[PDB]
């Protein structure tokens, strides 16, 4: 319940990946 | 100057702040 309610992510173009916080 | 083209940010609710990558 830390990233579910809050759509906080970070896509690192360097590695072409994205995840939630 | 890489986050300009790519709208990659990260708002840390913990500190209630958001910035670009």
């Amino acid at each position: 319940g830390s990233k579910k309610p809050v759509p906080i992510i970070y896509c690192n173009r360097r590695t072409g990946k994205c995840q939630r916080m």
